[PDB]
């Protein structure tokens, strides 16, 4: 059973903790969508480390992130936008997944 999605090994606590609920990404992971059940994986090196629901989906665009998306990031929204920055160059387009780990 391949990982459907992966996220940062250090972000796979937060997101077992609950503190972590949404990510933010681009038109590659526009698909996901609300009911999907996915296997999550740490993008270093593929681990598998929970399944989780998704639950909601939005799009948003670099100007209309919100401090609320940092805070459902765990993160403060400079942060935020540090992270997108350097993740995703240049672009302005983006997809928020909101889940639950189960
Ligand atoms: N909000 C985000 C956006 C991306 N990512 C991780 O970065 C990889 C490449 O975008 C993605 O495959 C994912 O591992 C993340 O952890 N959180
Ligand atoms: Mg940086």
């Amino acid at each position: 059973q391949p990982n459907d999605i992966t996220f940062f090994q250090r972000f796979q606590d937060d997101i077992l903790a609950g503190r972590k609920t949404i990510t933010i990404r681009d038109e590659s992971e526009s698909h996901f969508k609300t009911g999907d059940v996915l296997r999550v994986g740490r993008f270093e090196d593929d681990g598998y480390f929970c399944t989780i629901e998704v639950t909601a989906t939005s799009t948003v665009t670099l100007d209309t992130l919100t401090e609320k998306h940092a805070e459902q990031e765990n993160m403060t929204l400079t942060e935020l936008i540090k992270v997108i920055a350097d993740i995703y160059p240049g672009q302005t387009q983006f997809y928020v997944i909101e889940f639950k780990c189960l």
